[PDB]
């Protein structure tokens, strides 16, 4: 279903991110007057991504959450092809993390949203693979979606585990740096790293070489939440990273963990994290 001709129906404007893959630009849906964000590829400049990015559009073809990004359409303009998605203005909860520390009741809030992403993706037999706050998205006023499904994954009735190695190396999964035969428990160690990572700020050996961590990960005992944190914060870091992935919980069962439970509230409360982003990115 890839569609021709992007600029009849949308508006390019500025541009506002990336990259290593291409350049995203702001945009307008000219039938809605909504904002929309265009990924831009030029494919006579692919040209090894290629695979990567037919696997890309499939998945967001498939997608239809609202815990993940909304996805328009691929348009093949020329030479080069446009990935179309909504806008979300409120930055990435990576972002939100950069004026300073988060509270459980902000962690829990966002990372119930993105249980209720992984649960939809899980439940499809995705598998997204590249968990982590830079790809957790917010709309300004606080709805949480996940983002950037470049290394996704699909399980199928014939290929029931994936092995590539894929993600950003401190947030993968030691059974996907080994190349072992994984599936969704693989986004749940991510989970447990992006916990972390929303409670310190940063993920477990953040300021090693990443491709150390490649040997480190699979034989260390696995990160803990250390630090002065609620024991059910700690507790459900400690039931996300398992070595043993079947000792992982389901997405589904960390919804009803007591963190989540006792901490997560409104998503429009987040909008207090979308200002103080705002005003720390003002004065800087
Ligand atoms: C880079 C960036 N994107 C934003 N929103 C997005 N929504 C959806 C996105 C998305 O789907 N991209 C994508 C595409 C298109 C294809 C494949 C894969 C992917 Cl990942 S990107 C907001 C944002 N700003 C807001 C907050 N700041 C101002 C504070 O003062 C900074 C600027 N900057
Ligand atoms: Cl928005």
């Amino acid at each position: 279903n890839l569609k021709a001709d992007p600029e009849e129906l949308f508006t390019k404007l500025e541009k506002i991110g990336k990259g290593s893959f291409g350049e995203v630009f702001k945009g307008i849906d000219n039938r809605t007057q909504k904002v929309v964000a265009i990924k831009i590829i030029d494919l006579e400049e692919a040209e090894d991504e290629i695979e990567d990015i037919q696997q890309e559009i499939t998945v967001l073809s498939q997608c239809d959450s609202p815990y993940v990004t909304k996805y328009y359409g691929s348009y093949l303009k020329d030479t080069k092809l446009w990935i179309i998605m909504e806008y979300l203005g409120g930055g990435s909860a990576l972002d939100l993390l950069e004026p300073g520390p988060l509270d459980e009741t902000q962690i829990a809030t966002i990372l119930r949203e993105i249980l209720k992403g992984l649960d939809y993706l899980h439940s499809e037999k995705k598998i997204h693979r590249d968990i982590k706050a830079a790809n957790v998205l917010l709309s300004e006023h606080g709805e949480v979606k996940l983002a950037d499904f470049g290394v996704a994954g699909q399980l199928t009735d014939t290929q029931i585990k994936r092995n590539t190695f894929v993600g950003t190396p401190f947030w993968m999964a030691p059974e996907v740096i080994k190349q072992s035969a994984y599936d969704s428990k693989a986004d749940i160690w991510s989970l447990g790293i992006t916990a972390i990572e929303l409670a310190r700020g940063e993920p477990p050996h953040s300021e090693l070489h990443p491709m150390k961590v490649l040997f480190l990960i699979p034989k260390n005992n696995p990160p803990t939440l250390e630090g002065n944190y609620s024991k059910p914060l700690k507790e459900f870091v400690e039931a996300c990273l398992n070595k043993e992935p079947s000792f992982r919980p389901t997405a589904k069962e960390l919804l009803k963990h007591k963190f989540i439970l006792r901490n997560a509230k409104k998503t429009s409360y987040l909008t207090e994290l979308i200002d103080r982003y705002k005003r720390w990115k003002a004065e800087q």
